[PDB]
Parts: structure tokens; C-alpha cells; sequence
């Protein structure tokens, strides 16, 4: 669907990413929206439209939804549904010390449900992190930006070979982000240092709020070889097993 600039009311500025500015607005003085205006030079306008085109044909309750595309006036923008609490990364940083391990695991499950859908759809995310996840009504997590050495798997570090298994490693890191309440993976480590530690066999430490079982799954996502990593469909059942038990 096509949206006119006159149909949008820019209320306030709510974020600035590498690819553009995000605003809180209204469409047709009705629906509360998030307007993603393009950043010139950061990416081609064609790729900005294609990103949204792909997303509009992927329907899952745990993936962000668009209202449409506003192309008439530059800066060109994407009109998404509003996610009240914003990015998971920011929502974890503030609200830190208030989360329970039952809530945090439920967030991983929300993302895994979404990721298992994209996996079946043969769609590779390539940048799955807490910053690319959005918190909405009743703390539901939705995946966004489905059109970063700290989230990269060894195949990505040295050979740039992305797969659903590359996203599995990323999800393992996203899990650490979630159970660390927004903390940065490999805190004061350089890109060269992250590659060296992982290549030697080292991995992110067990976060305080995570159980031994949670870390067991994290380490299953962090297997050097991608064939020894579970698919998101297997991963989803693994997390649910601990969700109902203890
Ligand atoms: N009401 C309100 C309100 C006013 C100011 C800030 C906030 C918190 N906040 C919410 C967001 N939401 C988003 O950024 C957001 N929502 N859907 C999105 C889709 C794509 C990218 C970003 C999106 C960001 N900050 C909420």
C-alpha cells in the first residue's frame, strides 16, 4: 500500500539508526505509527523500498508489520506499526533489575518463534541482535530489519557465509543480551580480539539471571561448525521445554 505525506503527522523524534530517523506519528489522524525516514547515502532508495517489500509479504505475530510506503516526497519513508517500548536493547538497559528470568526467556521464545518462521521462509536476517528487536503491547517481542562482529559466527568472520545457522549463533548472542539485561557482548574487546577468543574456543560467560539450562542452549547456538547448531525449529522446542519446567 502507498501512503501520502499529507496523511502523516510527525509528533516527535524517537530514534536515529545507521539507515535513518524514526519518528512517532499518526496516519490519517487515527493509527499510532513509527515513521522510518531514509538517511541519504547510507543505503540506496531502491534497497530501502525492497527491504519493506519483503517484510510486507512475511506475516507472523512475532515479526513487525508495515502500514505502507511513502515515496512521493524525499526524505522517502517507511510507515510501521508503533512498538510502545521501543528496541529490546534500550528496553533492557532501562527496566534493568525489574525483569524476572521467566520474562527474559519468554522474550527469547518470542524472537525464536519469529526466526523459525523466517528460517522456513529461507529468509536470512544477517543482523539479529537485541537492538533489531522491538517491545510492544504487553512486552511482546517482534523482530525487525529482516530485508557486527560481536554477533557474527566464524563463517561470517572469515568467509561471509550467511545461513539460518549464522542467525542461530546471533540468536545465542541475543539470548546473552536478554539474560544480561542489555549489557554489551565482549564489553571492551576489539574486532580482532573477538575473532581470536572464539577461534581458540572461548565463549561469552554464563549471565547471572541465566540458568545452567539457558547457557546449555546458548552454547548449542555457539558451535564452531554450523551443522552442530540446532535449526530455529528445533531451538524453539528446546526453549519451551525449560519455559514450562525448571
Ligand atoms: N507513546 C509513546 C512514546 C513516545 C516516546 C518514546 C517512546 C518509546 N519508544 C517507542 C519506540 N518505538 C519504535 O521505535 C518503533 N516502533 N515500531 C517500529 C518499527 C521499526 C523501527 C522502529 C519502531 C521508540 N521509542 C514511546
Amino acid at each position: 500500500s502507498v501512503i501520502d505525506p499529507s496523511e502523516l503527522t510527525f509528533v516527535q523524534e524517537i530514534g536515529s539508526g545507521q539507515f535513518g530517523l524514526v519518528h512517532l506519528g499518526y496516519w490519517l489522524n487515527k493509527d499510532k505509527v513509527a515513521i522510518k525516514t531514509i538517511r541519504e547515502g547510507a543505503m540506496s532508495e531502491e534497497d530501502f523500498i525492497e527491504e519493506a517489500e519483503v517484510m510486507m509479504k512475511l506475516s507472523h505475530p512475532k515479526l513487525v508489520q508495515l502500514y505502507g510506503v511513502c515515496l512521493e516526497q524525499a526524505p522517502i519513508c517507511l510507515v510501521f506499526e508503533f512498538m510502545e517500548h521501543g528496541c529490546l536493547s534500550d528496553y533492557l538497559r532501562t527496566q534493568r533489575g525489574l525483569f524476572a528470568a521467566e520474562t527474559l526467556l519468554g522474550m527469547c521464545l518470542d524472537v525464536c518463534e519469529g526466526m523459525a518462521y523466517l528460517e522456513e521462509a529461507c529468509v536470512i536476517h544477517r543482523d539479529l541482535a537485541a537492538r533489531n528487536c522491538l517491545v510492544g503491547e504487553n512486552q511482546v517481542i517482534k523482530v525487525s530489519d529482516f530485508g557486527p562482529v560481536k554477533w557474527a559466527s566464524p563463517e561470517v568472520f572469515s568467509f561471509s557465509r550467511y545461513s539460518s545457522k549464522s542467525d542461530v549463533w546471533s540468536f545465542g548472542v541475543l539470548m546473552w543480551e536478554v539474560f544480561s539485561e542489555g549489557k554489551i557482548p565482549y564489553e571492551n574487546r576489539s574486532n580482532s580480539e573477538v575473532v581470536e577468543d572464539i577461534s581458540t574456543g572461548f565463549r561469552l560467560y554464563k549471565p547471572r539471571l541465566a540458568s545452567t539450562h539457558v547457557y546449555q542452549i546458548m552454547n548449542h547456538c555457539w558451535k564452531e561448525r554450523p551443522e552442530d547448531r540446532p535449526a530455529f525449529s528445533r531451538l524453539l522446542r528446546q526453549l519451551a521445554e525449560i519455559a514450562e519446567s525448571g
